[PDB]
This record gives structure tokens, C-alpha cells and sequence, in this order.
DNA sequence: GAGGTTAACCGGTGGCAGCAGCTGACCACAACCGATTTTCTGACC
């Protein structure tokens, strides 16, 4: 989760936060697996992670706190 | 060589403002009348 969370550097927060939210990612993969999936546990857990970290960056992004439709149109 | 993966795109929820129709509070006004009270006039003769 560490070399996964490296990929985000300089967007908003510092590495620590990026590796927590990897670490909650984790938990919540950790929860929602199966072992008879016969998967790879970080193939499988990977989606969980970015989608942790990057709806952490959305909620911490900024000073004021902007919904995530609107951080998307953003992007756009 | 598609297996596995992946940003974004594509259904599928609950929140909210509108919003038009429905009260009743509440005023506009409008007369309108009602005691009061002057006070002037009006016959008694």
C-alpha cells in the first residue's frame, strides 16, 4: 500500500495521510474478501485503496469542502 | 491473447425548491346606524 499510495504525491496533502487512508483502505478490503475467489488479495485490494485515497483528496482537498460532482466536473 | 485491470461513463436512488391551490387571519372601506347633544325653530293663543 505504501509503493500503491506513492502515486500521489503533491495533490493537496502530504504522504501520511495518502498512507492512513491506504491503511483504512486495507481494513475495508481485508472485511470485503473472500478466499474463494482464488484472486490475488493486492490485485483485488488496489481499486479499494485508490478509491479511498481519492475520495479522501476530495474531501480534504481544499480549504472549503466542495461536493464531489462538482470536484469531478473539475477535473473535467 | 485475451486475463485482469481502470477512468470515466451510465443507470438508479433520496433532498429540495417550486408551486399552484387552499385555508383563515386580517384589513379596507363602506356604509351605516346609533346614542348624544346642541340648538334652532315652531306652534300655544
Amino acid at each position: 500500500v505504501v509503493s500503491l499510495a506513492k502515486r500521489y504525491t503533491g495533490r493537496g496533502m502530504a504522504f501520511l495521510d495518502l498512507i492512513q487512508e491506504g491503511n483504512l483502505g486495507l481494513i475495508r478490503a481485508v472485511e470485503k474478501f473472500d478466499y474463494t475467489k482464488g484472486y490475488k488479495f493486492s490485485t483485488y485490494a488496489t481499486w479499494w485503496i485508490r478509491q479511498a485515497i481519492t475520495r479522501a483528496m476530495a474531501d480534504q482537498a481544499r480549504t472549503i469542502r466542495i461536493p464531489v460532482h462538482m470536484v469531478e466536473v473539475i477535473n473535467k
